[PDB]
């Protein structure tokens, strides 16, 4: 599939289960420590991904604070459209 993946996750009880982090010389948010048996990883998630969009916003040049303002904003459900760095690159 040439499409970015697109990782839907429902919260559940101990959260979605990754984390995020920004470098900042890096461009956007990367996933990490996606727990195993979690909403995260049913739904694809993979440590190491960029994410791109969440909930169909282009999140890449936002800032931390505002990337996880919006997940957390989300009505307990989100879907991350996420790419591989090692082969995707915004222009
Ligand atoms: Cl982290
Ligand atoms: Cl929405
Ligand atoms: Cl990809
Ligand atoms: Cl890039």
């Amino acid at each position: 599939g040439m499409l970015p993946r697109l990782c839907c996750l429902e919260k559940g009880p101990n959260g979605y289960g990754f984390h995020l982090h920004g470098e900042k010389g890096k461009l956007g948010q990367y996933i990490r420590l996606v727990e195993p048996g979690s909403p995260a990883e049913k739904a694809g998630l993979l440590a190491g991904d960029r994410l791109v969009e969440v909930n169909g916003e282009n999140v890449e040049k936002e800032t931390h604070q505002q990337v996880v303002s919006r997940i957390r904003a989300a009505l307990n459900a989100v879907r991350l459209l996420v790419v591989d760095p090692e082969t995707s690159t915004t222009l």
